[PDB]
């Protein structure tokens, strides 16, 4: 099928080697956003979008679907402002409103927001490893689980890091965030002689010489 592009989308095609370029050959001319701000077209493996403000960026196919499981670029991530570039043998692709990962598992998962800020933060990636899933809304707040534990945040205590371990179970034990704790307010931290100490709103738990320690 032939189709001629435009503009700012087919100057980034261009730059990308058009059709020698992973995206293929295009699938559509340059098509409206709903929301009226944006443009973008349709490619074999994937989608390139432009507003004025982002500038135009191509969206592999997996990514994009997953940018869909929040309503693309209606939902809270907005537009990509970046390419998806290697990252920990996948891809992050930044976009107004967060980031849309590819993992080393070929799998696909987006976060935003405040836990999308702390995700971000230098040494964060280190302890998590990817997203196993999307942000979830819950009763005070929202948390996400990555490869190796989870992000937690409410308005009152920003977003927090605990790990999979026995921390996390002694206040599984306890409800996680909905029980007597709430929700984490310090980063999981290592301590010296192999120990672990995390704060919630109501209470420490400590783990030293591989004993758990409570305070409420």
């Amino acid at each position: 099928g032939a189709f001629g592009l435009v503009g700012r989308i087919n100057a980034r095609y261009s730059e990308l080697g058009g059709p020698a370029s992973w995206l293929g050959y295009p699938t559509s001319s340059e098509l409206k956003t709903p929301d009226g701000r944006g443009r973008f077209v349709t490619f074999e493996h994937g989608s390139i979008y432009w507003t004025a403000t982002t500038g135009p960026w191509e969206i592999p196919g997996d990514m994009l679907a997953a940018w869909g499981t929040q309503d693309y670029e209606k939902g809270s991530l907005g537009y990509p402002t970046g390419a998806a570039v290697e990252y920990n043998g996948g891809l992050r692709q930044q976009f107004e409103g967060g980031y849309v990962f590819r993992t080393s598992n070929n799998q696909s998962y987006w976060v935003r927001g405040e836990i999308s800020k702390k995700y971000a933060e230098d040494g964060i990636f280190a302890q998590l490893g990817f997203p196993t899933g999307n942000e979830k809304l819950i009763n005070g707040g929202a948390f996400q689980e990555f490869e190796k534990g989870n992000i937690y945040w409410s308005a009152s205590t920003g977003a927090h890091v605990i790990l999979h371990g026995d921390i996390f179970d002694a206040w599984g034990a306890k409800g996680w965030e909905q029980g007597e704790y709430g929700f984490p307010t310090s980063d999981q931290t290592a301590i010296t002689a192999g120990g672990q100490t995390i704060d919630f709103q109501n209470g420490t738990i400590r783990q030293v010489n591989g004993r758990i320690e409570e305070s409420r």
